[PDB]
């Protein structure tokens, strides 16, 4: 069945996926940020979606972004979250890092996971 | 299908928790108590073993409440045949000391299914 | 059915598992690096794969360097990524940190993904 995505503005972009191979979705910036460097920014997307069974969706970075040293904070949207998709863009550069909306950020990850029940026991 | 076995090394151990239903996966907990320097990092023992579920790694992944103070994930890779005390490495990148006390929540572990390929070198691909 | 690799000079190292219940394939430098602290450097293993499917291989950290403040910078490689594979070291310890030719530099991960089908609602 298909993810069900719903923007909580006009200004959020649809993710967008450009080949067959390709790990992810893009996300885009919703809105204008200037992120200091040194200094980390959410970067809200207003997309929120219903994400598929036994799967969590990791904002992994762009790689052009990663050499200019912009990485990822936190990243794990987990299957029960509705809310508005945020993404924790660190400036790790030397310089002002500026986002507008529009500007491709992150990709999103649909990973594949288990949920076994734990059971603590007395040795392994 | 069947369970995750897990050890508790010493009593300072808490079990790692599932948060709701469709969470990513399994808390842990800081066993003891910490204090880390800004642009310092540190290895957070949960004194928590687990014969790991084949087919899988455990990724340490980050709670973004502490993600967005300034605290990041190191390493974080525990391999299906790792039998020791799983740790989690703490990278203060935010600009005050962080406290880490026991009992707290550092890290939440994902189950993440993967694929063990045999390699072929070819000449052409 | 077995991941094809081609080795584009002589100083590539093959991928291999450390142990049968090892996450990732090792990965190496194929050349010298010099990385200052609080800098970053891409990484050639001269290693091209054709990847596996509905699958991307995550550039994940060894524990070693990562205790001692080397971390890694963008990571994802595409199914349809068939060009040389890059490290993105991130030297976050407080001295000059020296990749020799040859050095273990981070482990290739195959994380099972899924492609879902997007559909903007009204409402989750
Ligand atoms: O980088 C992130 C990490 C998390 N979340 C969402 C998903 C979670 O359900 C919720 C709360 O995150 P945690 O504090 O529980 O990690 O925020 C984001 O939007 N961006
Ligand atoms: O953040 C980490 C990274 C690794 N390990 C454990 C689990 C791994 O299987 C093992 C890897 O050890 P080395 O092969 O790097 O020595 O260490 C942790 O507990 N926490
Ligand atoms: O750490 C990394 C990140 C990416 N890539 C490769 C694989 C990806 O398919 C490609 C990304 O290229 P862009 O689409 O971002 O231009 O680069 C690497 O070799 N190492
Ligand atoms: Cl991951």
């Amino acid at each position: 069945s298909p993810v069900r995505f719903v923007k909580e503005t006009n200004r959020a972009k649809s993710p967008t996926r450009q080949s067959p191979g390709a790990a992810g979705y893009d996300l885009y910036s919703a809105y204008d940020y200037t992120i200091p460097p040194g200094e980390r920014q959410l970067i809200k997307t207003d997309i929120s979606m219903s994400m598929p069974k036994f799967c969590y969706g990791r904002i992994a970075p762009r790689s052009g972004l990663s050499l200019k040293g912009i990485d990822i904070g936190g990243g794990v949207i987990d299957e029960d979250y509705r809310g508005n998709i945020g993404v924790i863009l660190i400036n790790n550069g030397k310089c002002t890092f500026n986002v507008n909306t529009g500007d491709r950020i992150a990709q999103l990850i649909y990973q594949r996971i288990y949920y076994p029940e734990l059971e603590e026991v007395q040795s392994l």
